[PDB]
């Protein structure tokens, strides 16, 4: 199958990129050099990730080098929940496009629907420990997605970590202009979103699946978890294909129709994970996968349970 996947603004998405969350600065520019020379044309990157310098560095250049052109790479980056706010969209986005070195991005993001109280933190606290929200919804966050797609400052917009009932509000928004691209939600086979899946797809949303390793590196990783990469099952079935465990944990989701953003800074594992063109899981090896559903997730916000716009109390 085919490198990339159509998006409703018709352009074409790679549906194999390279993430950045937890790439240590001082590593991340040598992994995204590396990820491009081996094939890679898609970095998945964050304001609050902190290393989107580090992550330009590297674009720039390969830029230079002339191992890709710009029009060949697919940069994404998602806007912080500490700036909703209808006047701080458009500083958020240049700051990225500054650290990055682009003029236009690939997808833009709302990375949570989660609006929070705009300043220095990140997660600003009340002296309880909650984190602080923002007054201004998915609504009004959208519309000012949709001018930097009118300012030229990016290609396409889109959402992440929505539940349905989010997208179907920004579906239904009054006066929408532009309908998300692209909603990025976690997704393997511990997490398979088989409802949330089936209805963006239903509505042209192309679904990115992160953390499709299940997040190893994550910091809040307890040994009693349940480890995909250890899972004997999906071990047996990458034995059987004669590829790596994870090879078949990012092959799952490409022949779900899905984009796919594994994570590494080891130049061997980051040619390793490019390596998945070359073979093909069964119907019955899907079905096996999407079997291991257990509703575990790597990134529930457990800090924002009570925000209005925590997405993961509804089912889906
Ligand atoms: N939108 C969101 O809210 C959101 C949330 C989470 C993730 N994301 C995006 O999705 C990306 C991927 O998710 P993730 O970083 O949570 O985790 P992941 O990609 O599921 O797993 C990354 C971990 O797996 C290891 N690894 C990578 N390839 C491997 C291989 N071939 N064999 C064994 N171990 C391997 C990495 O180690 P090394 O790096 O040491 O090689 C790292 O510890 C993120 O980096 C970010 O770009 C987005
Ligand atoms: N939630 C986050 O994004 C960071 C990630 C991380 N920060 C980072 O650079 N790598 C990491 O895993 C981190 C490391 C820690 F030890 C404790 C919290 C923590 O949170």
């Amino acid at each position: 199958m085919a490198s990339r996947i159509l998006l409703n603004n018709g352009a074409k998405m790679p549906i194999l990129g390279l993430g950045t969350w937890k790439s240590p600065p001082g590593q991340v520019t040598e992994a995204v050099k590396v990820a491009i020379d081996v094939g890679y044309r898609h970095i998945d990157c964050a304001h609050v990730y902190q290393n989107e310098n580090e992550v330009g560095v590297a674009i720039q250049e390969k830029l230079r080098e002339q191992v890709v052109k710009r029009e060949e790479l697919f940069i994404v980056s998602k806007l912080w929940c500490t700036y909703h706010e209808k006047g701080l969209v458009k500083g958020a986005c240049q700051k990225t496009l500054s650290d990055l070195k682009l003029d236009y991005l690939d997808l833009y993001l709302i990375h949570w629907p989660t609006g929070f109280k705009p300043g220095k933190e990140f997660f600003p606290l009340d002296e309880s420990g909650n984190v602080v929200p923002s007054d201004t919804n998915i609504l009004d966050t959208w519309a000012a997605m949709e001018e930097l797609v009118d300012e030229g400052l990016v290609k396409a917009i889109g959402i992440s970590n929505f539940n349905h009932l989010q997208v179907e509000m920004i579906l239904n928004k009054p006066g929408l202009k532009y309908k998300p691209a692209v909603n990025q939600i976690e997704c393997h086979p511990y997490l398979t979103q088989e409802k949330l899946i089936q209805y963006c797809q239903s509505k042209g949303i192309v679904v990115t699946a992160y953390s499709p390793l299940g997040s190893p590196d994550r910091p809040w990783a307890k040994p009693e978890d349940p480890s995909l990469l250890e899972d004997p099952r999906i071990k047996a079935i990458a034995a059987k294909h004669n590829k790596t465990t994870a090879q078949v944990l990012i092959r799952f989701p490409m022949q779900r129709n899905l984009v796919v953003i594994p994570k590494s800074v080891t130049p061997e594992r980051i040619a390793e994970n490019f390596k998945v063109f070359d073979f093909e899981l069964s119907s019955q090896d899907m079905t096996t996968l999407l079997s291991y559903n257990r509703n575990w997730r790597v990134c529930a916000l457990l800090s924002c349970t009570s925000h209005k716009d925590y997405p993961f109390h509804e089912e889906f």
